[PDB]
């Protein structure tokens, strides 16, 4: 419903603000295209702050990976803000903001669980693959677990199955660190 | 194909003037650009009004919330305009702007109802599902309520099938405020309004 | 597919002169592009006459409504003219321009009838679903005696089935005001 | 992938020669641009002509009406050129040029016939249907009786099954005036 | 995608030259729009030759007889230029050069054979489709004939099914008159 | 989507260095391209030397033998780069650039074979197709006679089934000049 | 759904900076756009390092050994990075980067496998297909032995099946030679490594 401008580019122009939008199903391609703007943005200045809005059911597991360690690597402070929801792999990324600059507005929500994926050919390839899934898997605790702070036990126990958060519960969790508060209505 | 020009994109001049669009289905990808249209207009003033244009049947409901907690956070005053219907989450939207500034022209149609979803796998699956949607339907309820300033009770009740409105049906529920005729006409100060 | 690139575009041009062309099937897009210039010209000014050609065979009938709603709330004359066909959301649209100034080529034709829809799910759903679009059927009937000002009965009976007119018929029926006549 | 760029494009420059081209099936978005087009040029000018060159095999029958009034409703004298060929309605808009001013390449060819259409549903409405295709073809009968100058009768003997005509017969029938080798 | 772009795009380059290019299946769409490179062409000069690469496999009848009549109305020169191959109506466009100035490269190929198509409908529909179809094989028939000098007797029997020629084979029928190895 | 802009498209860049990229399937639409850029190529210089890139699993016949054709007419000297493979088509082209001009990198793989196609329709219409394409068979024996200097005997033998070849064995062959790891 | 203009296109903004980006699946495409690129690189300076960042499950081996030769024709000293994942013909071009100049980032994979295809037709024509196959296996085979520093009996032996690899498993393989987890840090010379 194809792409203002003022005035380039609307998305454009947030990224003049230092704005990174992750927005709908991740993938390669939108990792590449995030990661791109990260990495453009480090280069503007490896100080500055730099702003992710996230919006995304989930998506790749690697691709989601990806933009993690790339959050992580540069030197800019990150904060995340969570808009809609952030589940899955989006979740991740909301929770891997630097502490303290980890938002959502108070309407959006939280989902966390276990990586799924899919295994076929003989039985040698289903054995190499059901343990790189758990490679995954354990990886992908171990991540939550140093964001949110919680143990691995409580990580395990809380990803096995979905699990959905409210913006406040996301808090007391530890995947973010501030719930936004709406003013008041102008009337 | 499609879209004019005038002097962008005749989208793009409405932006100039303050104007969102916010039309057809509602998916992540029109929040995000009503979203970033809202915060780029409130960065050029946090004080002049915005006025967003609705004209959908609804879309996803994460979807619709975060236009709405944005709409909702911004500090302008925000004017909703109902053209042609604003049903489900549209007519959230609707119902959530400045109060005394919902609006819609007189043949538009407002709709309200629960919301709907699809749950499978494991019956431990299916019971995490039907939780979260449960959550979701209480938590719009809730919202519903808020701006339309009615009891919990009145909108379980006329939220459990489908609730089509006319214009003066939903400034009476409390979604409107204003059923406009025409902007001020020659030598008027106001503008002319549909009278119950 | 549409465009030559003028002096913008053909479409453009006619826009600087205050055209809006709807056609083909209406639907929330074309109404948000024809509100948004109907919009547009009216900010450039209020007082002018606004032109709307219109070649199409229908749509949905909200976006209709949409169109219509706001060709009656701007202050702006507004002129409306059938260029081929106004059928079904577009002769509503032909029929709602100003008294006086709604036009028609001698060879166009205009049709009228019912909306048409469907309903389904559970007999409480289907019973609310029907009750909505008889709505919408009064509420169009209405409409069309409004701009016609032809009695709801005769609107009625006109339009419970598809209802071809020609330009004169049109006229006599009060869809539109002028035949234009073709020169030497 | 297709439009050449110019000294835009190749179409847009042949407009500035008051050429109007009028090519494959005849649809809503074809007339529109079609009409756009001769609306444009006449307020550039409604005493120069204009040169609308035809190459199609018809399309559908109230899209071509439209570009029809709009050709017959401005003032300039309209010059039709049938080129690869003119079938259907695009026969009705050759026919339809200035008279003295409908021309033709030596091999297009030339086709009319009555309308064709569909109909389902209830009998009342096929009635309502059939009615209204009728119409259209006497409608569609009388726009070529007048233009070609041929008798009601002779029309309806011609269109009751496609009939094709090469430049000399369509010219003899009255759809066209001259066929042109060289300029 | 494809269509590097220029001192415009490629093509558009090309133009500038005097050179156009009828590439692919030919159609109402190929047609117009190498029709309006040649109208063009003769505004900006109706002396300087014009020319005419092509590498086509065929197309719609009509549509190659627009691009045909287009050719043989301007004033300016053409030289043809088979690249690749030249079959069906693209042959016909590649013998329609200006004599003497038909030319293939050397590992071209040129084929021609009689339309095809289909009839349908009610047994007189058919019988009006057949003469009809019949007719634009003549038509081309006599078309080929004139370009070539080859009796009518010849034309048929070479057409009558698929016919491959090399670019001797097709000087030496008459389809061109120069197979050149370099400039 | 797919692609970057300097200083335009990377292509149109590559093309002012008078590089011209043949890539993927060769059919009539590739080899246009390729035979424009070729002929801008030679207009801005028939001296200068041109460079045709070629990653492609070969392709329409008719088509490789028009760019085949075009590269043989111009008169500028024309260095074949063998990228990934030159396979089919693609490696008739190779084989075509100007003599101790022909390249390719290490890894890249050449194959050559003779043509394959269809033919359906009357046992008539059948003998005619089949005629056809054994023609094209010993068209392009003799190109690649010709080019690779191997006997008409040799390259019989060599094309009747898929035939690979590594960058030297295609060397050895006749097929390029100098496989290239770095620059000379 | 497209690309932000910054200053244009973001990917054109970081050619600008000599960076060239392998994302997605390797095809005769991208393997085009890739040597496109840094062939452009290589005429704007023939001397100055190139950046290559990759993300990529695999794709067509004649297609990616076309990008691998290339990084191995130009002049140019060529740094590769990894992110999320350099799978199959990705971790190829991982390794074939300059030596001391081959990275990963902490989370990515990598992994390597032999070739797979089809083979169809008669059975002269499936053993021809049979043979190609199988030298091809053997040339990527001495590709990573060459740029891993490890026997061909250890890579037969780690590509027979798909074999997964942490950065650092990785990097002891001769892959990569090292995992970043900070560029350098402020008041730091060097990169901070794991
Ligand atoms: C933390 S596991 C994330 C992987 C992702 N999950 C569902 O959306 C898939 O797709
Ligand atoms: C209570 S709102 C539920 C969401 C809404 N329903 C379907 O159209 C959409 O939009
Ligand atoms: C009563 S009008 C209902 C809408 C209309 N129906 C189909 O032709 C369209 O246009
Ligand atoms: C009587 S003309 C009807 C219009 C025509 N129909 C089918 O060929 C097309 O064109
Ligand atoms: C006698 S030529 C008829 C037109 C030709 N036939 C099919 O390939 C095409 O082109
Ligand atoms: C003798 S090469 C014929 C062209 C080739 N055929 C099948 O692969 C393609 O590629
Ligand atoms: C030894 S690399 C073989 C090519 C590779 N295989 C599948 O993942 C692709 O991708």
């Amino acid at each position: 419903p194809l792409i203002p401008i003022v005035v380039y580019d609307i998305y454009s122009r947030l990224l003049r603000e230092r704005i990174v939008c992750v927005m709908g199903p991740i993938d390669d391609s939108v990792a590449s295209l995030v990661i791109a703007q990260l990495l453009f943005l480090q280069s503007e200045s490896n100080k500055k702050p730099i702003h992710m809005y996230i919006n995304s059911p989930g998506g790749v597991v690697t691709a989601g990976l990806a933009i993690y360690d790339t959050m992580q690597y540069i030197l800019n402070p990150i904060c995340t803000w969570c808009v809609g929801q952030a589940a899955s792999m989006g979740s991740l990324l909301l929770a891997a903001g630097t502490p303290g600059m980890r938002h959502s507005l108070p309407n959006s929500r939280i989902m966390i669980h276990q990586p799924s994926g899919g295994a076929r050919g003989q039985a040698t390839d289903i054995a190499i693959q059901a343990e790189e899934i758990m490679k995954l898997k354990k990886q992908l605790y171990n991540i939550y677990a140093k964001h949110t702070k919680q143990s691995l036990q409580v990580i395990e126990s809380a990803m096995e199955r979905d699990r959905y958060m409210s913006p406040m519960e996301a808090q007391e969790f530890g995947i973010l660190d501030k719930v936004l508060v709406h003013p008041p209505q102008d009337g």
